[PDB]
């Protein structure tokens, strides 16, 4: 997250860190949203590589013991069947991860609430992106979970020439684009939290930014729109 502020430890308890094994260590690569005690929602592109993945819930500082972490292996990966890694613009950038264990809930670990199916936010609805992604274009991961305020940019504007043109689909949410604040690499897979009738819901799964840079004016961060996938999510969870 570029132009973020440090999140309070208990503000976003459904946020997870998706990490891959690297030698005797683990490295953060993406975010995710805990949606059942044993299921995480993330981006399909995050699990394109066939690595060993683990999920950390109750994570705040990637570099220090927070005293609240639960470390759980990824047991099963169900990527959206229409996803194509060489066509992120087509959308379908969503995957579910079944965890090896069911995590224990507490003020640092809660389920993310999802929007009602087919819900579309009005232009300029306020949202926060959260993540440990790069804090500058071509920078480094954050140590502590960041949040940044990114208002939505509706399909008509986001798909206009000055913005993302044909790259953006109605199955995506655009948010941000002020040139200061944005998602960035390593935020992929994580949530876009937006208020609806007084409650935050996870409306977006971070999918991509401009090749030009993370915080680029009129290149808002682009998210998979969760409310286009409610039936898909329920179907996977029901069969698995
Ligand atoms: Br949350
Ligand atoms: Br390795
Ligand atoms: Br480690
Ligand atoms: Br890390
Ligand atoms: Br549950
Ligand atoms: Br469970
Ligand atoms: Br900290
Ligand atoms: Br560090
Ligand atoms: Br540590
Ligand atoms: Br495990
Ligand atoms: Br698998
Ligand atoms: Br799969
Ligand atoms: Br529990
Ligand atoms: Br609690
Ligand atoms: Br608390
Ligand atoms: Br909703
Ligand atoms: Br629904
Ligand atoms: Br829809
Ligand atoms: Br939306
Ligand atoms: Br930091
Ligand atoms: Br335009
Ligand atoms: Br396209
Ligand atoms: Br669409
Ligand atoms: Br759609
Ligand atoms: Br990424
Ligand atoms: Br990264
Ligand atoms: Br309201
Ligand atoms: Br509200
Ligand atoms: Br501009
Ligand atoms: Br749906
Ligand atoms: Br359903
Ligand atoms: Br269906
Ligand atoms: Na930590
Ligand atoms: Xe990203």
């Amino acid at each position: 997250v570029v132009g973020g502020t440090e999140a309070q430890r208990n503000s976003w308890p459904s946020q997870i860190s998706l990490q891959y094994r690297s030698g005797s260590s683990w490295a953060h690569t993406c975010g995710g949203t805990l949606i059942r005690q044993n299921w995480v929602m993330t981006a399909a592109h995050c699990v394109d590589r066939e690595l060993t993945f683990r999920v950390v819930v109750g994570e705040h500082n990637l570099n220090q013991n927070d005293g609240t972490e639960q470390y759980v292996g990824v047991q099963k990966i169900v990527v959206h069947p229409y996803w194509n890694t060489d066509d992120v613009a087509a959308g379908y950038d969503i995957a579910l991860l079944r965890l090896a264990q069911s995590v224990t809930l507490n003020s640092y670990v809660q389920l993310g609430v999802l929007p009602r199916a087919g819900t579309i936010l009005a232009n300029n609805s306020p949202c926060y992106i959260t993540g440990w992604g790069l804090t500058r274009t071509n920078g480094q991961l954050a140590q502590t979970l960041q949040q940044a305020y990114l208002p939505t940019v509706d399909y008509a504007i986001c798909s206009s020439s000055s913005y993302w043109g044909s790259t953006v689909k109605n199955s995506m949410v655009c948010a941000g684009g002020d040139g200061v604040r944005s998602g960035c690499q390593g935020d992929s897979g994580g949530p876009l939290h937006c208020l609806v009738n007084g409650q935050y819901a996870v409306h977006g799964v971070t999918s991509f930014v401009s090749r030009l840079g993370c915080n680029v004016t009129r290149k808002p961060t682009v998210f998979t729109r969760v409310s286009a996938y409610i039936s898909w999510i329920n179907n996977v969870i029901a069969s698995n």
